[PDB]
């Protein structure tokens, strides 16, 4: 149907806007702390602690399969990156501190992304 095509074009355009958002958020992690999944070879107990692991590479895989239907779903995954780190790592660690700084800086990007998603529809 033409309606299905129109919906697919909206998804494609959302995916374009989320790729730009994802790039901007990942620039706020210059140490690349959140770039890849936590390795279960290197942290073998991780899944006893963290039930839903997340990282920027995993988000990018979902994104490129057009797997985020709305900004809420994308934000859920971003929040998992931050929140998982703040639980696993103590306050006095470079990891925890990196997550706080990513959260704070990312808030700005996400605030305007929300306005753009609503505005363009």
């Amino acid at each position: 149907s033409m309606e299905q095509v129109a919906m697919e074009l909206r998804l494609t355009e959302l995916t374009r806007l989320l790729r730009s958002v994802l790039d901007q958020l990942q620039d706020k992690d210059p140490a690349r702390i959140f770039a890849q999944p936590v390795s279960l070879k290197e942290v073998p107990d991780y899944l006893d602690h963290i039930k839903h692991p997340m990282d920027f590479a995993t988000m990018r895989k979902r994104l490129e399969a057009q797997g985020y239907k709305n900004l809420h779903e994308f934000e859920e995954d971003f929040d998992l990156i931050i929140d998982n780190c703040m639980k696993y790592n103590a306050r006095d660690t470079v990891f925890y501190r990196a997550a706080v700084r990513l959260r704070d800086q990312g808030g700005v990007v996400l605030r305007q992304a929300r306005r753009e998603v609503d505005s363009i529809g």
